[PDB]
């Protein structure tokens, strides 16, 4: 049970470090334990100013299809469009891939939900101008109830995140199987399971934890769903685990 899992968790991984302090020889070590012996990660996920370095070596061990995320509006989520909008334009002239914004769940928590649909849709449009995908972080643990946390959802989709993700790792309640299970009933509901993809990220520590997150992706979506483009992992210690599992 757990060596299928494992390995399809592995390929489906943004292999994640986002600390105050990285440096250039933290993010090549983790560009070179996202090529491991059973498959690739899905990408690695770093702050901006390392999308050039992380390039440059995904490149030179042969892995140039690896993505590399990176974040804006982070880990916060204010409500200030500027300047969200100004980190996820500078993220696509730093280079990445795709970017992972944090939604104004404070805002909504306090009554607004326009300013989260007028956000997440500024920064999809200056992302798909460049072929990025965007991520929309909803912080499942600090909106706590499920009715926000089903309305943040709601309001990125329609804003036109490419995919919805539970939280930054940088709060005390990051992913549950309980809000992944709201947040993926959301996309059910909205009928995109096509066009929104689904990450848990923070406290997906053990092969087990991703065994329980997929099997509620087969539930909903049949198990030919989950994919690079309709699932990831936003986790970092996971790796080894899941490598343990499969005999690395």
């Amino acid at each position: 049970d757990l060596k299928a899992s494992s390995l399809r968790a592995l390929k489906l991984m943004d292999l994640t470090t986002l600390n105050d302090d990285d440096t250039d020889e933290k993010v090549i070590a983790l560009c070179h334990q996202a090529k491991t012996p059973v498959g690739n990660t899905a990408a690695i996920c770093i702050y901006p100013r390392f999308i050039p370095i992380a390039r440059e070596t995904l490149k030179e061990q042969g892995t140039p299809e690896i993505r590399i995320a990176t974040v804006t509006n982070f880990p916060h989520g204010n409500d200030d469009i500027d300047i969200a909008l100004a980190e996820t334009r500078a993220a696509i002239a730093w280079g990445a891939d795709e970017v992972d914004v944090v939604f104004p769940y404070r805002a909504l928590m306090a009554g607004n939900e326009q300013v989260g649909f007028d956000l997440v849709k500024a920064c999809k449009e200056a992302c798909a101008a460049a072929n990025v995908l965007l991520k929309v972080i909803i912080e499942t643990g600090e909106l706590k109830d499920e009715a926000l946390i089903r309305k943040a959802s709601e309001i990125s989709i329609k804003a036109g995140a490419d995919f919805i993700k539970t939280s930054t790792g940088k709060v005390a309640v990051n992913a549950t199987p309980e809000s992944a299970r709201i947040m993926m009933e959301v996309i059910r509901d909205m009928g995109v399971e096509k066009t929104v993809g689904f990450k848990p990220a923070g406290g997906v520590r053990t092969a087990e934890d991703a065994q329980k997150y997929l099997a509620i992706a087969d539930e909903l979506f049949g198990a030919d769903w989950a994919d690079a483009r309709h699932y990831r992992f936003g986790a970092s210690s996971l790796l080894a685990s899941l490598l343990k599992a499969l005999g690395h």
